[PDB]
């Protein structure tokens, strides 16, 4: 269980998330009020927060996003939408080990590592301009699906390039990386790293493939389309590699819709 708090920060950042999915968003002029046209940001309305800096999906990449500013949470939300083929990357995605520099003996998916690469040079210089013009602000990385695993690299990378209290609210994520990258991402703390019933994009790439997640795990154990109360989200501290989400067994593409729902269906933007 957590505290309703808790509960209602993990439904809130969910949101920033949400409208990472709309491409009128991620291809939103600067300054540019984010917004839902499907009605799943509302709270993220509520702050007026707007749009500092975005990038969309194009014929180069698959990865879009924004930073945002929110003077209500006083926060400089990074927000990461990935490819939205996330069926076809369950059924038939090959993971790669690649060195990204990182920490002693890290390792990171490379698909996952080299979306942030792309992009990286570009949201360091945007970011020293946006806290510079915010310097009390928060730092929030935030995504859903895919785009979790891309906020879940940039975070980590973010805290050793001034970053070093940046949170990560990364919900629904794929594991990111080998053990040794697993536990120096822990180490850093604020991570919010959530899972939901038998999702199968959380259980992979495989424990048996080498690769492991960041703890805690918020385990959403509620059904699909239910609305998560207090008692619906257990907390795991990964001691046990196979307690949690990974638990419900390998991964099935009947599990499929399990993805959609967190707090909200996440993926209505798209
Ligand atoms: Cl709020
Ligand atoms: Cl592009
Ligand atoms: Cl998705
Ligand atoms: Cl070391
Ligand atoms: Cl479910
Ligand atoms: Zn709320
Ligand atoms: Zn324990």
């Amino acid at each position: 269980d957590v505290s309703t708090s808790e509960l209602d920060q993990f439904e809130f950042w969910v949101q920033y998330a949400a409208a990472s999915y709309y491409e009128a968003d991620y291809t939103a002029q600067v300054g540019d009020k984010l917004s839902c046209s499907k009605g799943n940001c509302p709270e993220v309305e509520a702050t007026g927060a707007t749009v500092s800096y975005d990038f969309s999906d194009s014929t180069i990449t698959d990865t879009a996003g924004y930073i945002a500013v929110d003077h209500t949470n006083s926060a400089v939300v990074l927000a990461f939408r990935g490819s939205y083929s996330v069926r076809n990357w369950v059924a038939d995605a090959t993971f790669v080990h690649t060195n990204p520099g990182l920490c002693d003996g890290c390792l990171a998916e490379l698909g996952f590592w080299s979306s942030w690469k792309l992009v990286r040079d570009d949201i360091i210089k945007e970011l020293k301009e946006v806290v510079a013009q915010n310097p009390n602000y928060e730092l929030v990385v935030v995504g859903h699906s895919l785009g979790a695993a891309v906020a879940t690299l940039a975070a980590t990378d973010l805290r050793g390039k001034g970053y070093p209290s940046a949170k990560l609210y990364a919900y629904a994520s794929p594991r990111v990386g080998n053990a040794a990258l697993a536990k120096y991402i822990t180490a850093q703390g604020n991570n919010f790293r959530f899972t939901h019933t038998n999702d199968p994009v959380p259980k992979l790439p495989l424990l048996s493939m080498g690769y492991v997640h960041v703890s805690p795990e918020y385990w959403i154990t509620s059904p699909n389309q239910a609305t998560v109360s207090t008692s619906d989200i257990k907390v795991i501290d990964g001691d046990v590699s196979f307690d949690g989400n990974t638990g419900t067994g390998l991964p099935l593409l009947t599990d499929f819709e399990a993805h959609i729902w967190y707090f909200v269906q996440v993926d209505a933007g798209k």
